[PDB]
């Protein structure tokens, strides 16, 4: 609501524009954020509203030299393709090749010599003193070169050159022009001077030079494509067209039409045939059937559906032909939601990924000065002391003097340094990796949103769990119901009718299951009223019940814990102090009821834990996380809890309104927690906690406390989390070195450091080094796709053998 824009920019090709477009809107006022993603081609920029506008913001993109607007919303499965661009580089590195087969050709014929040669390689015999028919060949074939293929860096060079910035083709340029004004001048001046021996000449590369480039950005692009697999088949997977049917009065189908999803609207009804596709989500009318949505949540078993259940957007239906009732159409559909969350997780740049952008900002100036640097110094070393060279280039030749010799060597020793780096290695280490682990855990249901929680997940050491729909179910059983009080005047019928009636104003998770319970053993339909209903949050309800005649043909109530009564002044007896104490430490929490000062009975209720919380809490105890569950029942009841499932700490009799305080003094020490909560219901205490999990949230993923959401109800998937992120932040720093290790031994080594030992470089050799540099950071990456993941009797396997079980003895309760 802040004005928070986001562009799409088409143009940006190298890694080092990315640092210019931040720096250049970060740095004009008015602005405080500026995040670029690279793979997506979009931008994510927050201001002041009055301040400046959007359209200022697409002035000054276009005043920096990139071409940007608003953002669309369906239409992005062009931008992930990458089609035009691995296209246009196969489609020029096939018209390369026509120019890099014969002078391949030539040169090959050159080395090896023929054991009977007709007239020993008299292919470089002279007919004019200097100019040799070998030089003429290449000179022409080199001619065609650049006047044919390298017009597309003179372009892209010319256009980066019109701004400050030089992005990764003037290195290119800068070889090729080099590399062609040298041996132009040589020749000439052979030529001219008349001498009897043609020179080597640097005719060769700009051929060879070309091949490989666009080798090399080929077969990157199209490994860059492998990528963005996820988001391609979440995207083409949602359907285009639906059956529209209108129902007269049995839900008899009036009439059939075909309509497009951005002229449906909710409330429509739609049916679907077996084998098709649901359109929009809904509620399911008639009809028994059953559906699966594994390219979707991602689990295996396909759900079965009855009338007046819910579907998904992008699920197939299986057996017959059924109605439903559109509820979200659009982008409230649970799959749009899904894919904008795994679009903006790739907006939030970690540091490590931000110190790698102002790095490869600064990285052709350091070549280029880098490569002056070595072309003087060995001039220099050559003109002023020729003995140590001369060391190592001891032959005397009369056809070339030494002082040419020195020349050529650092010419071709400052071109093949410049011609060797590789910026887009470096630039597109992280990126890749990043989406490609994102997009793995998408597709099994773990939906890790943003960059600063992939590697916020690597260093928590405690987790936290609240109690109800986390830990356990969440849909509680009534055990059973016990009477204190009276009979006569009390029966049964009419207390449990009174508090029936009495909860069913509210809507607190443990009292409509009373109420259906009551329902369901008194067999009647019917309810009476419920008046001056007070709720205090934490500690009880109390009201008075009228129309008390509804049921018991077949009245101040006050319902809480125990201080609840406390609270409304009621006395302490010792027969209901251990009353639920035989249920209470069994893991079933108990409520009392007491209308009028009257102490009528307590009712046993009860919920039960997951299976998976045995093994979820072991292994992050193993894994070396700590655990620590938080929850507002009695202590007694958080202790048989706690035991069951083996946290050693609780926080008990917590009341709903703080929860955060608990949370805020375990970050006091300077360690990182996190909490596993539910939802819309703990919204603050994700938020304050360092990283947020919204656990059992099904189709409801639009949430913007938690960072990391869970779409199945498994506990299992917390561990898959933390398992899944450390794996992916060890990736970028595997990709870091590889583009570090490679760019500080491939420089030197193309700088001629490596002369003594008599390792030298053609500088053709310094591109097909730096084409298989970009290839090998993806690759790298893409290994991340081989994922399988672990299953319940895999977690089985590596924690068998060693459970230690506890006792309540050694269990710790909260702090005041
Ligand atoms: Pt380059």
């Amino acid at each position: 609501s802040d004005g928070n824009i986001e562009l799409t920019i088409t143009g940006m090709t190298c890694a080092s524009c990315v640092h210019n477009i931040e720096s250049k809107l970060t740095r004009t006022n008015g602005i405080t954020y500026a995040s670029v993603a690279l793979a997506t081609s979009k931008a994510l920029v927050k201001f002041d509203p009055e301040i400046i506008g959007p359209r200022d913001i697409i002035k000054i993109i276009e005043e920096i030299g990139f071409h940007a607007s608003l953002a669309q919303r369906n239409p992005n499965a062009h931008h992930l393709d990458h089609k035009m661009e691995i296209k246009q580089w196969k489609k020029s590195f096939l018209c390369s090749l026509v120019f890099g087969i014969p002078v391949m050709a030539l040169m090959i014929y050159m080395l090896i010599p023929s054991n009977e040669p007709h007239q020993s390689m008299v292919l470089d015999h002279n007919i004019i003193p200097g100019l040799s028919i070998l030089n003429l060949i290449f000179f022409i074939l080199c001619t065609f070169v650049q006047l044919l293929g390298g017009w597309y860096f003179y372009v892209q060079a010319y256009k980066s050159l019109r701004h400050r910035s030089a992005n990764m083709d003037v290195l290119i340029v800068l070889a090729t022009s080099i590399a062609y004004v040298y041996s132009l001048v040589i020749l000439v001046v052979a030529v001219a001077e008349k001498a009897e021996r043609s020179p080597v000449t640097f005719f060769d590369t700009p051929p060879m030079l070309f091949v490989f480039i666009a080798l090399g950005r080929w077969l990157e692009h199209l490994a860059k494509s492998k990528t963005s697999e996820a988001l391609a088949k979440l995207m083409s997977l949602q359907a285009t067209e639906a059956t529209v049917v209108t129902l007269g009065e049995d839900n008899l189908i009036i009439r059939e039409e075909q309509v497009p999803m951005e002229l449906v609207q909710r409330g429509d009804i739609v049916k679907v045939v077996p084998g098709g596709k649901f359109p929009v989500d809904g509620k399911v009318l008639e009809g028994n059937t059953m559906a699966d949505e594994s390219l979707i949540t991602g689990e295996a078993m396909p759900v079965t559906k009855k009338p007046g259940s819910t579907v998904i957007a992008g699920s197939i239906n299986a057996h017959g032909s059924v109605l439903i009732k559109a509820t979200h159409v659009g982008n409230d559909t649970t799959l749009a939601q899904i894919v904008k969350l795994v679009e903006e997780a790739q907006m939030s740049k970690a540091p490590i990924q931000q110190l790698a952008d102002r790095f490869s900002g600064y990285f052709v100036p350091f070549i280029i000065i880098m490569s002056t640097l070595t072309l003087v110094v060995w001039i220099v070393i050559g003109f002023i002391d020729f003995g140590v060279v001369q060391r190592y280039f001891p032959n005397p030749n009369k056809h070339i003097s030494q002082t040419e010799v020195i020349i050529r060597f650092a010419f071709q020793t400052s071109i093949t340094v410049l011609c060797i780096a590789s910026p887009s290695s470096l630039g597109l280490a992280t990126p890749t990796a990043v989406m490609v682990g994102t997009g793995v855990a998408a597709q099994n249901g773990i939906l890790i949103k943003g960059g600063k929680p992939l590697e916020m997940a690597h260093k928590i050491k405690t987790v936290m769990f609240a109690k109800t729909g986390t830990i356990t179910h969440g849909v509680p059983r009534v055990m059973r119901v016990l009477l204190l009080g009276d009979v006569a005047t009390l029966p049964l019928r009419k207390v449990l009718a009174v508090v029936g009636t009495a909860e069913a104003s509210s809507e607190h998770p443990l009292g409509v299951a009373v109420t259906k319970y009551c329902k369901e053993e008194l067999g009647t339909e019917t309810l009476g009223y419920c008046t001056d209903f007070q709720a205090v949050p934490g500690c009880g309800i109390g009201c008075k019940v009228s129309n008390v005649e509804g049921i018991l043909a077949h009245f101040s109530v006050l319902i809480g814990n125990r201080e609840w009564l406390r609270r409304n002044g009621l006395t302490i007896s010792s027969d209901v102090s251990d009353a639920m104490t035989d249920h209470e430490m069994k893991g079933q929490t108990a409520i009392l009821v007491a209308i009028d000062g009257v102490l009528c009975g307590m009712i046993a209720i009860a919920d039960a834990v997951k299976q998976e919380a045995a093994l979820a809490v072991h292994t992050l105890q193993s894994m070396g996380v700590d655990v620590v569950l938080i929850t507002g029942d009695n202590r007694k009841t958080a202790r048989a809890i706690a035991t069951q499932v083996g946290i050693n700490k609780v926080f008990a009799e917590v009341l709903p309104s703080h929860k955060v305080a608990k949370v805020q003094e375990l970050q006091n020490k300077g360690k990182k927690v996190a909490m596993v909560g539910d939802g819309v219901n703990d919204s603050p205490a994700l938020a304050q906690a360092d990283m947020g999990v919204a656990i059992g949230t099904g189709t409801d993923v639009a949430i913007e406390a938690a960072d990391v959401v869970l779409i199945r109800n498994d506990l299992l998937d917390v561990v898959a989390s933390i398992h899944l992120s450390k794996r992916t932040v060890r990736r970028i720093r595997i990709n870091l070195v590889l583009a570090l290790i490679y760019n500080l031994v491939g420089i030197p080594i193309a700088a001629g450091v490596f002369m003594p030992i008599g390792i030298v470089l053609q500088p053709w050799m310094g591109s097909a080094a730096m084409a298989a540099s970009s290839v090998s950071v993806v690759l790298s990456s893409l290994q991340l796709k081989c994922y399988k993941k672990p299953d319940l009797e895999r977690y089985e396997a590596q924690a068998h053998g060693h459970m230690k079980p506890l006792t309540a003895s050694q269990v710790s309760v909260h702090i005041g």
